[PDB]
């Protein structure tokens, strides 16, 4: 459709341009509100405005309608890659309570996997299921007793995470910052320093995206540091 067509320029664009793609959709749900085409779109464009946002009531707002958009989306039907991996990014998103964080994180780790399973090919879907990985193998023992009690246990690990940052790049080259920096926490975290300093080089060649890949450099002067 061309108003989707639209939305996805808008998404591609800047700050301005996400908000403005945010508002199209939002303009246009009543009449094409039982699309799923549309309906991840309008999920997407949510996801957009909780990332641009820093007030922290209006990211959280952003994140709960976005979630909602995104699960009618999945019940139009199971088989859309795009529908899952919003679904899964806005599950994040939200979920930034122990118990919550825990249930989000179940539905975050079947939601991506779908993602993949429906289309391989796909960077962000690695990336997204490689930071899940890493956040899980980094939970303490506490947070690990809480989660086996109210879930199966958990055991994602560091090479868990290693493996899918590197899908990332290898079907996008340089595709996150911060997946870069991840992969040199993880090669460390191994006790293989020189693949590590090898990837802390090539995370100071990309420029930032996200707000993460702000955040991240913090963890990247440490290795440069460490290393
Ligand atoms: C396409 C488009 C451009 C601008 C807006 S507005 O920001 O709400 O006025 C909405 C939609
Ligand atoms: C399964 C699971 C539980 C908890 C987290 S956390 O968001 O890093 O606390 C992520 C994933």
């Amino acid at each position: 459709l061309p108003l989707l067509q639209q939305a996805d320029e808008l998404h591609r664009g800047d700050e301005q341009g996400k908000r403005e793609g945010f508002q199209l959709l939002l303009n246009n749900k009543l009449v094409y509100g039982s699309r799923q085409d549309f309906l991840w779109r309008l999920a997407r464009a949510y996801s957009d405005m909780c990332e641009l946002t820093e007030e922290v009531s209006e990211k959280k707002s952003y994140a709960l309608d976005g979630k909602e958009e995104a699960e009618a989306a999945l019940e139009k039907g199971d088989e859309s890659a795009d529908c899952h991996l919003w679904y899964a990014v806005l599950c994040g998103q939200l979920a930034e309570s122990i118990q919550r964080r825990i249930q989000s994180g179940f539905s975050f780790k079947e939601h991506v996997d779908k993602a993949i399973a429906l289309q391989p090919e796909n960077p962000m879907a690695h990336f997204l299921l490689g930071r899940w990985c890493y956040q899980v193998s980094h939970l303490s023992w506490l947070e690990k007793k809480t989660a086996t009690a109210l879930l199966s246990p958990l055991s994602a690990t560091v090479e868990d995470a290693l493996q899918s940052f590197l899908k990332a790049e290898e079907l996008q080259p340089g595709f996150s910052k911060a997946g870069r920096v991840y992969i040199s926490k993880c090669y460390r975290e191994l006790g293989k320093n020189s693949e590590a300093r090898w990837w802390m080089k090539l995370a100071l060649e990309l420029p930032d995206v996200t707000k993460e890949d702000l955040a991240i450099q913090k963890d990247l002067e440490e290795l440069e540091v460490i290393l």
